[PDB]
């Protein structure tokens, strides 16, 4: 027949090798980059790549080009996918290194030796959609002797291999093959294997722990445990039934180095301290100064503007927890003022283009950096914008960089305002374009100075090691969110400015009808997000981007409007403010001057929060309103 | 938009994981600052942007040789060092090629700021008359050259190849697929016309360069 | 190339700006009046040296996979053509004694 | 040191430093006014207090030999220049300093 093989390391070989003596006719092979496949197929003349993505449509043309009869995966690393294994008539098969569908997952040959067991074997099965499932086309077993290494068992297996394509291949060049199916209900699986797994851990029998520097024997990283400080790879074990009334973990003696293990004793014959040479157990003893005698503060969060809507609930969330220690800096304190005697708590008055001693000396002290010091209300992009690139930009550009210089975690916070008027029906963090409007419309320079220090931070990670997280909110709101006061002069997002319509008795205007929609997020849920981000599990958003809001909140400023007087027409202090003005639709220019424009519609992706973070908003929007309004009216002094 | 307006066109960028575009967001963050300045400090100012001004002096081979320069003078290092003309993404994409001497001219009007009619004016400058694909742009290259009389000094053509953008810009590289100007400004502020034709452009180009080879 | 054949480094030489290694050789007394370091053909990938040709049986273009000869001309972009400002020194204190001198 | 000053009554005792837990227990003395600091941030203080006080003690270093091989840029940019910049602020105000030099400047002397 002809083929397109897929193809690496040893079983690539003698696969490549077994299907030209079978006569097939090789049309490419596909291997990896580091007996080695290529030199193998560029010695017979077969056209050779190694792409890091066959799966791109390019390949699967090319492939398809060939026009292959079957396809044939000997050990291939990366994941071949459905698209291209279809192409193949007579189908696509895989030689696995397990007696399926028994160890199906990966890192079989290694497996088997950690669970002991006293046989194994290769499988060529055909592919299917499900991994190492498809029907099984011939099978072949191994018995694994008691002293077996990975490195001996991998050739007892390469050996069957080569047998068993030998014979099972000139049948499929025919049609003599039966798909006997896999037991489904017996199939086991197993994941990658990172050194990080073959610890010791001697409280298990030394049967087991044995079977462990088994399995990851030389040439394999090997296992590994610790005198105090100093860790130690086992390459040559050796049980002892001989017990030990002494506690597991302990060394029973230096000449053998016998450890006394939860059943029996382990016998290090062979090891090195550290990246040490290898040598005998009893000089490996002395190396690590063994005698008869047992074997194996809060994080500082710094946050600028900590006074303002994100900061002074973030700094409720982390002073209830314990392992956090909270540094602060801000113009004003009234938010905070309430945390001013909790111990965790270290509040400054300050502003970050002034302190520079303070604001430096704590980025290099504290252990991440939060810098919410920002102006980021609309208007005032239009009316001052030269002021907001000042501050949003160039002040945190120096922040950045203290970051940088220190090599401290920072936790940016981008804006939803970044995707501009993107037009996708969710704005995604990794796919979706930036769009924004002419120069001649202002309102979009924080936009696009938001974006530009995106950029520059995740050039200081590519190029330079900076660890971050970038995250978007969208349309957070809840109490605090700005102040009445601001609102009179329209320095305040949506929310908080209708609320002072609502109370001083002027009338609700809907920016150029308020039909422009919005995802509007309750504070609770954001923080609880940005918690997570702080905590940072697994290490799970380095380098990540996170949009922050409920798409299920969405709702027109008009739906807004309408909510929020539903609400206040049903507030207890409602008698205390003047009747209703109504709702008035309004030019944005009479509200925001000349140059503005505006998002007809934000949804966020929550997918990467949902991975980095196993987030998911909560709260329903009516609730974040009755919050929002109450807290406000009860700010209006009444006398 | 079909055609890149400098008083109405909405401007479209990449994700972040895209940093080809910072150079784009970074320009795009000077002219609202220029902007501002303007309309809240009275800096008088003028903003204009050249269309893939081409011709002599373009970059230099040299520099081509690290991929720091542009297409055509790229495309010139590969004639004339015997090296594949490669096309990224298959060279599909276009842009309007504008000849120095019209760029030079139009800039020269600007300076001139008649009338100060150009002043808060942003300004295309361009030849939406040479729209033409890279790839064309490649064989257009390709035809002078063998034309030319110093060609026998110069290897046998490797011939065009289509490659991945991330192959020669790495990872992170997106791209324009179109890029034609308005130029009513141009007309309106400086009665400005684009007059020479890309052929010409092109031969011009490739003649500077080849007599920039050391031949010996 | 024999000498630093794998697992050895290798030969190499460069084709413009890119390095390729040659992993398998061959002498071939076949002349060709072609000049010392051009291309004879692209299959088999034959080389003019100084005295005959060489025949690259296999080579890799840069760090990528071993390929046949032939596939390693395409990989290189090659076809019948050839293969392969003054020191500033800042003095300061120019005019001392070791300076001048 | 500031101990034994402590005891003594016609003391007042000034210091900077990055940690606090070996001096915290006299954090209630009267006597001593203590400032978490970075000799090579807090100028204001530094400078303002070696202009203050009437001796000053530069006691910042690092003098843990393996660090000499290990980070010999550090021990020089925090051993070296920054003490000659409070030895300078000395001179500038006429005070009394008394360095802490080292037994380690005699070197293999025999
Ligand atoms: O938290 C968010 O995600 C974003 O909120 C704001 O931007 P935006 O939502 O556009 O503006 P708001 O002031 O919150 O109001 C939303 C829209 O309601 C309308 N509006 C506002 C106020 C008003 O009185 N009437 C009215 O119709 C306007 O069209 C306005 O654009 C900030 O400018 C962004 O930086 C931030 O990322
Ligand atoms: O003068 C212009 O208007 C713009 O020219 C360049 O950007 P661009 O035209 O995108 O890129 P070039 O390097 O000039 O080449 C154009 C396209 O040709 C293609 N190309 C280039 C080089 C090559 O060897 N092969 C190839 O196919 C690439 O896709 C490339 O983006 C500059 O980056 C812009 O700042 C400038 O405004
Ligand atoms: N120069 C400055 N120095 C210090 N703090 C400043 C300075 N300018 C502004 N701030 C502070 O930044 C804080 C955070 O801003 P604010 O609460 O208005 O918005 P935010 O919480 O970032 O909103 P969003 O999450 O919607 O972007 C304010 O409380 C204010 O005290
Ligand atoms: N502040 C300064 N700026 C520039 N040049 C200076 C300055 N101070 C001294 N020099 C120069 O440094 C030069 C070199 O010094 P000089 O010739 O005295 O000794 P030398 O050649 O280094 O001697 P040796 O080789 O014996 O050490 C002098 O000619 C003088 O002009």
């Amino acid at each position: 027949m002809k083929t397109v093989v897929f193809a690496y390391h040893d079983m690539g070989c003698l696969g490549i090798e077994a299907l030209l003596a079978a006569g097939y006719e090789i049309s490419a092979i596909f291997t990896h980059t580091d007996g080695s496949v290529a030199r193998l197929a560029a010695e017979r003349g077969i056209p050779v790549y190694a792409p890091d993505n066959v799966n791109h449509p390019l390949w699967v043309e090319r492939i398809a080009q060939l026009s292959p009869d079957v396809i044939f995966s000997f050990y291939y690393r990366h994941l071949i996918y459905d698209e291209i294994l279809q192409l193949a008539p007579a189908g696509a098969f895989n030689l696995h290194g397990s007696l399926l569908p028994k160890y199906r997952g990966r890192a079989p040959l290694n497996w088997v030796l950690v669970n002991g067991e006293t046989e194994t074997g290769v499988t060529l099965h055909r592919m299917v959609k499900r991994a190492d499932a498809g029907a099984i086309v011939a099978q072949l077993r191994i018995a694994i002797a008691p002293d077996d290494i990975a490195i001996t068992l991998h050739h007892k297996l390469c050996h069957a291999a080569r047998q068993l394509l030998e014979q099972t291949l000139p049948a499929i060049k025919h049609g003599n093959i039966l798909e006997i199916a896999q037991r489904e209900n017996e199939a086991t699986c197993f994941g990658r294997r990172t050194p990080d797994d073959s610890f010791l851990e001697w409280h298990k029998p030394a049967s087991v722990l044995h079977n462990m520097v088994r399995a990851v024997a030389d040439p394999w990283p090997g296992a590994f445990s610790y005198v105090g400080n100093q860790k130690f790879t086992v390459w040559s074990s050796r049980v002892h039934p001989h017990a030990s009334k002494a506690q597991p973990g302990s060394v029973i003696s230096v000449a053998p180095l016998l450890i006394a293990c939860g059943d029996g004793a382990l016998e290090i014959v062979t090891g090195q301290a550290g990246d040490g040479i290898t040598m005998q157990g009893s000089q490996l003893a002395q190396t690590l100064g063994l005698v008869q005698g047992s074997r194996l503060r809060r994080t500082r969060v710094l946050i600028l503007g900590v006074n303002g809507f994100i900061g002074n609930h973030l700094t409720e969330r982390l002073l209830r927890e314990d392992h956090y220690e909270v540094y602060g800096l801000d113009i004003g304190s009234d938010a905070i003022s309430r945390f001013l005697n909790h111990p965790h708590f270290h509040f400054v008055e300050g502003d970050i283009s002034i302190h520079s001693e303070w604001i430096e000396y704590h980025v290099k002290k504290c252990d991440v950096v939060l810098p919410l010091v920002a102006i980021a209300t609309p208007i005032e992009y239009t009316r001052n914008p030269l002021r907001v690139f000042e501050l949003d930009f160039e002040e945190n550009l120096r922040i950045i960089r203290y970051c940088v210089k220190y090599r401290k975690r920072i936790i940016f916070p981008s804006t939803s305002e970044v995707y501009g008027m993107c037009s996708d029906k969710y704005f995604d963090e990794d796919h979706s374009n930036l769009i924004v409007g002419p120069v001649n419309k202002p309102r979009w320079i924080y936009s696009v100075s938001k974006q530009l220090l995106d950029r520059v931070i995740w050039a200081y990670g590519e190029k330079e090691g900076l660890q971050f997280t970038l995250f978007r909110p969208f349309n957070w709101m809840g109490p605090r969110l700005d102040n009445l006061n601001a609102a009179r002069i329209g320095s305040s997002r949506a929310i908080t400015q209708l609320i002072l319509n609502l109370v001083e008795g002027s009338p609700i205007k809907l920016i150029d009808g308020g039909k422009q929609k919005r995802c509007f997020t309750d504070i609770r849920d954001g923080i609880e997000a940005l918690y997570r981000i702080i905590e940072n599990a697994g290490n799970r958003c380095d380098g990540e981007i996170i949009n922050i809001g409920n798409p299920e909140n969405e709702a027109s400023i008009e739906e807004l409007g309408e909510m929020l007087l539903a609400s206040f027409e049903k507030h207890p202090l409602r008698h205390h403010f003047p009747p209703f003005a109504g709702f008035r639709v309004v030019e944005s220019s009479s509200y925001y001057g000349k140059g503005y424009q505006d998002v007809e519609h934000r949804k966020p992706s929550i997918r990467n929060a949902h991975r980095c973070l196993d987030w998911e908003p909560k709260i329903d929007m009516q609730e974040t309103i009755d919050e929002t309004l109450d807290f406000f009216l009860r700010t209006v002094d009444l006398t």
